[PDB]
């Protein structure tokens, strides 16, 4: 052992290299898996570039070579902000998620380290407040890190979305995007975190956020249009509505309806009949998510079919004043919400580290970390 842990503490001390095969080789050489089933990943498969990244930094601290960490580290965490701000197109939403659970797995065990250090008795009084110091200091840097991927990745996911959303829910007519392109869109982000092993908590986080976000822009862009809101449209926008609401029953999901109800309503608005105050009462109750400002702009600019008589002056002047009223008593848009987001990884209990086999991919290139992970694993008879 006194061979093996001089061989090893000359490559971790030797920072200049292992930073750069880290960065390079593993933070971007990354080969994220695929994110489809009839290939069951394990967690390690998922979770590999953390785990190195754990056995490297546990060594680092074992030695003492406490300032080596925090260069390390350092360049770890540039790096994988780096990478997430960089994603595009079809691997936005499998390396968004293959990150998330490795950066959460990451700060797992720096909690896990600093509640040890806490907690057991381990060397002086002054290089232990400063060890504490070091390792809280780095625990507050991988929670920012958790933080700022995740609302990186979740706004390129709503810009994504708006694309597709508007023309798929507000124009698209199931009796240039549609409704299936939503739902393989949605279908692609629960198929991900289910491959990946990922909480089943952020997936709602997810999930609740993006129905949210079409709801508030199909509703800005519904009130908008002139010569459009039918009773035909009423119809044909309860169906495009109603495949989100049935998707979501069947993927576990049960706030999805509560996420929906401005377009729900607003499609209860254009096939209710609005002829008489009476119907307007009881239309004012099932739209309840509807302010009067949006009522008014709503029947306003219905469109009527040929045979169907215009809506009665009577309705209109007293949809005009329950407006003016309610001012009295004191924007008809909804404002998305882009941000910024609590991290659902943050709500959640941090995975609890047991002692994990040191595995390193085939198909990976790093010598020297290697090295690090078999004179490791050697020490483990």
């Amino acid at each position: 052992a006194t061979q093996i842990n001089e061989e090893l503490y000359r490559l971790l001390e030797d920072t200049e290299i292992l930073n750069q095969e880290i960065t390079e080789g593993l933070l971007k050489g990354f080969e994220v898996p695929d994110a489809g089933v009839a290939i069951q990943l394990s967690k390690r498969d998922v979770v590999y570039p953390a785990r190195i990244l754990i056995i490297v930094l546990s060594e680092m601290w074992r030695f003492g070579l406490t300032k080596q960490s925090e260069s390390f580290l350092a360049q770890v965490l540039t790096t994988i902000q780096k990478v997430v701000t960089q994603l595009k197109g079809n691997d936005l939403i499998p390396s968004g998620v293959f990150w998330l659970a490795n950066v959460r797995e990451l700060y797992s065990f720096v909690v896990f380290a600093l509640n040890s250090i806490l907690t057991e008795e381990t060397m002086t009084d002054e290089e232990y407040k400063e060890y504490v110091s070091l390792v809280t200091e780095l625990k507050d840097d991988f929670e920012a890190l958790s933080y700022n991927i995740y609302n990186i990745w979740l706004k390129k996911l709503q810009k994504q979305l708006q694309k597709k959303a508007i023309n798929a829910v507000v124009i698209s007519e199931s009796l240039e995007y549609t409704m299936d392109d939503i739902l393989t869109f949605f279908n692609s982000i629960y198929w991900c975190m289910k491959s990946f092993h990922i909480e089943n908590e952020v997936f709602h986080a997810v999930v609740t956020t993006l129905l949210n976000y079409v709801d508030a822009i199909c509703f800005n862009e519904l009130i908008m249009k002139r010569n459009f809101l039918s009773w035909k449209r009423g119809l044909q926008l309860n169906y495009n509505v109603t495949r989100l609401e049935e998707w979501c029953k069947t993927h576990g999901l049960t706030d999805g309806t509560e996420c929906l109800q401005h377009l729900i309503q607003t499609a209860k608005l254009l096939q209710v009949r609005k002829y008489t105050i009476e119907d307007i009462d009881i239309l004012r109750g099932i739209c309840y998510s509807l302010t009067p400002a949006q009522l008014q702009k709503l029947i306003s600019q219905y469109q009527v079919a040929d045979y169907e008589s215009p809506i009665p002056q009577e309705i209109l002047r007293y949809v005009a004043d329950i407006v003016k009223k309610e001012a009295a008593l004191s924007s008809i848009f909804i404002t998305p919400e882009t941000g910024p987001f609590t991290d659902p990884f943050s709500l959640i209990k941090t995975r609890k580290f047991d002692q994990v086999e040191a595995y390193i991919p085939a198909w990976l290139s790093l010598p020297s970390t290697k090295r690090i992970v078999d004179l490791v694993a050697q020490q483990v008879v």
